[PDB]
């Protein structure tokens, strides 16, 4: 593990999906959200299907094999871990939550702009309108932006 | 590790009180919030009228003049300054938040527990049982207990 991805080609990986949504919708979401921070670094994000990706997306239950188990419907959302092999970059989102691709729910394109940002290595805003301030509120999908804090704080990591 | 208050007689006034539960039930609430501190440390909460309270509790919304801005319903619950002097203390709560009395919307009591360790000088823990610990999960109020964490926490400000 370290501060940031030693390389700028990062793999990503749907381990298995949320029975709460179509699964084209959760494909949407994920890729939407690679993409908020690739609009604004020279990161630049692959799905893959078959073998071993840097960023292994999972939504699991209660303790899930990382020691940081999940707690049920509401409180914990989802994690990630900062870059590095093997479990480094991998973002979990609790299953026990209902993911949604707007509101009435968990909003699961916001969740994982957030967590994808630890996944880069971006650590917690106290700018609560930052996507990284560390509590959910929904807003509106079709005009979500980065804030500027955010655009600063990932561009500080990856010149 | 401070600021702590340098003194272990502490006053309180609840300035206002929310209308999604009855008086007597935000009067309940915080009064019990305080005791659950005082069952652990030598601190003695006392509820005042007059102009000086250590700790003023007040329900707010949005931006409310101390460049805390609440952010409408969801995300942000409620904060509190740490011990000192003028508005030192207080706990200002989310007015665009449900408050209740038991298990939906946010519950006021859990709220105002955490919120009063930090009107007492806590700041946040990593252990999820704790109540210091940053993300809002409603437990049964009836079986409620600090953990230990919080109370080696509290202990090591107060004795
Ligand atoms: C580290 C993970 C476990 C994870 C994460 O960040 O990935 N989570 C974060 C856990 N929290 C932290 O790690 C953390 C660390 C340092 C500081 C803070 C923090 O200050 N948070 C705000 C705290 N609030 C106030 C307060 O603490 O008094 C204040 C400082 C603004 S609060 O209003 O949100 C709040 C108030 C009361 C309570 C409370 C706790 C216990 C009982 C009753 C009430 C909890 C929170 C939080 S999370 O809760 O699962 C999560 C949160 C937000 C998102 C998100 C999704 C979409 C878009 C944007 C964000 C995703 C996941
Ligand atoms: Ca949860
Ligand atoms: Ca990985
Ligand atoms: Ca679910
Ligand atoms: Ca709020
Ligand atoms: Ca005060
Ligand atoms: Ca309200
Ligand atoms: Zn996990
Ligand atoms: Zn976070
Ligand atoms: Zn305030
Ligand atoms: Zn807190």
């Amino acid at each position: 593990m370290g501060p940031v991805w030693r390389k700028h080609y990062i793999t990503y990986r749907i381990n298995n999906y949320t029975p709460d949504m179509n699964r084209e919708d959760v494909d949407y979401a994920i890729r939407k959200a690679f993409q908020v921070w690739s609009n604004v670094t020279p990161l630049k994000f692959s799905k893959i299907n078959t073998g071993m990706a840097d960023i292994l997306v999972v939504f699991a239950r209660g303790a899930h094999g990382d020691d940081h188990a999940f707690d049920g419907k509401g409180g914990i959302l989802a994690h990630a871990f900062g870059p590095g092999s093997g479990i480094g970059g991998d973002a979990h989102f609790d299953e026990d939550e209902f993911w949604t691709t707007h509101s009435g729910g968990t909003n699961l394109f916001l969740t994982a702009v957030h967590e994808i940002g630890h996944s880069l290595g971006l650590g917690h805003s106290s700018d609560p309108k930052a996507v990284m301030f560390p509590t959910y509120k929904y807003v509106d999908i079709n005009t979500f932006r980065l804030s500027a804090d955010d655009i600063r704080g990932i561009q500080s990591l990856y010149g």
